[PDB]
């Protein structure tokens, strides 16, 4: 509630994003646009087969890269795991509900971060020593030619605002700390630490973008796209369920809906 | 701006005023007591009201909404820039627009218990209306769900007529010619409505917040309409009647 607690507040976070976060979007964008690091391109199936002798990718081809990406999914939801453990009274809250604002939280937030990681043309993969392009990736066959273009086009829009990994920080905790979950059992103590994190959020985009007329709440009308994209993830996923499939005992959890 | 800003907030309210006959005070009051209405809590009670149940109950509600349609089309053209637009800009805008604030001012009619409807002349139970068959009865609870999380943030209509103005001009709607002038007019009311929520609700942190918060929600119960509208026209046969009608109210 006071200019220097919440400034407190956010350094607090960016710490803690820091720490629990190996690729910022500083260190992606420096990957990105040539800033003295450079990735291998994988476009096709031949650059594919190139990319593993260089890059430790592929742990059918759609398949593999399927697989590839999830299991890439359950570092992430590792990774957010640790940085929620850092929110000022998220450990404090109760057990099942702590268990809940991760069980909705995390794809929201793996989707705002892999935004850092794109551009119109591609995402960085494998700790940025590799670049998949999207036309490669909207060229797979059967469905799976179809589960990362959502992701591109969210991005695009989102990288648009400019956000800096300080801002970010803020962004996620207020994603976990959303007192509208499905099944939470006190939302009153969940919803006072998302009044201070929205604090610090707003006075953070003051500072730190001036210039930006109303990026706090463009920031916010942003929550509506993340929504949209988990919705239909979540119903590509049970049609691959039926079909072959044959998932880590972390997305068997998240996947119970 | 502060002066500019507390302009356009009251020349919105006076717009919504005129606009929307039954205001959310005027339905507060009547909700609690504060002519009593005719309440709906059976099949018997339905037939005496209006001197298959199911599907009268679905049409009616849709030829309500688009009556609403005509009240919400009037109300934007008092939205400052909002007829300098472009024509094309226009009509997209309130296409993809209008069910955001019919389920928005939807709320003010709801409590707990039950909806008010025809003007404020009746009162639908929420136990009746969460009974019904499977098809229908079950694209309601969702509103009811939704308005009573938005009712508890208290917004009276001058903060209400300043929200329904951001949901028109949003611009990200498909198909928008030019966004830029769409999203300038944004701002201001965005700056408008910031300053009413604080003014208005000085004990209410980051109400501001909270209230963009819901539009996530809105968009989610749209969808949900949309897809269960799809099953209707595929499923349901007896909603046929004069091909005319289907014609007026398809939207
Ligand atoms: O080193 C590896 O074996 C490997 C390492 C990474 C990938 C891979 N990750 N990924 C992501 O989308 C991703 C990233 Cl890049 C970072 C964090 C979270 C994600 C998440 F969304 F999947 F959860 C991809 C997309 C498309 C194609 C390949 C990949 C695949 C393989
Ligand atoms: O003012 C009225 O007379 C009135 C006005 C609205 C309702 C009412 N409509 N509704 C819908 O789900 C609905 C349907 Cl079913 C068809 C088309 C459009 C809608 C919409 F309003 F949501 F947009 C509801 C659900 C739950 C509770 C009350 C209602 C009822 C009465």
């Amino acid at each position: 509630m006071e200019s220097a607690d919440l400034r407190a507040l956010a350094k607090h976070l960016y710490d803690s994003y820091i720490k629990s976060f190996p690729l910022t979007k500083a260190k992606a964008r420096a990957i990105l646009t040539g800033k003295t690091k450079s990735p291998f391109v994988i476009y096709d199936m031949n650059s594919l087969m190139m990319g593993e002798d260089k890059i430790k990718f592929k742990h059918e081809v759609a398949i593999r890269i399927f697989q590839g990406c999830q299991f890439r999914s359950v570092e992430a939801v590792q990774e957010i795991t640790e940085y929620a453990k850092s929110i000022p009274g998220f450990v404090n809250l109760d057990l099942n509900d702590q268990v809940t604002l991760l069980k909705y939280g995390v794809h929201e937030i793996i989707y705002t971060m892999l935004a850092s990681l794109m551009n119109k043309d591609g995402v960085l993969i494998s700790e940025g020593q590799g670049f998949m392009t999207r036309e490669f990736l909207k060229s797979l066959r059967k469905p799976f030619g179809d589960f990362m273009e959502p992701k591109f086009e969210f991005a695009v829009k989102f990288n648009a605002l400019e956000l800096d990994d300080s801002d970010l920080a803020i962004f996620i905790a207020v994603i976990i700390l959303s007192g509208d979950r499905p099944g939470l059992l006190n939302v009153k103590p969940i919803e006072d630490i998302q009044d201070n994190l929205l604090q610090a959020l707003e006075l953070q985009l003051k500072l730190n973008h001036p210039e930006s007329s109303q990026l706090f709440a463009k920031l916010l009308q942003k929550m509506t796209d993340l929504r949209q994209i988990v919705t239909e993830h979540v119903q590509l996923l049970q049609v691959i369920k039926k079909t072959e499939t044959d998932l880590h005992p972390l997305l068997q959890e998240i996947y119970k809906d």
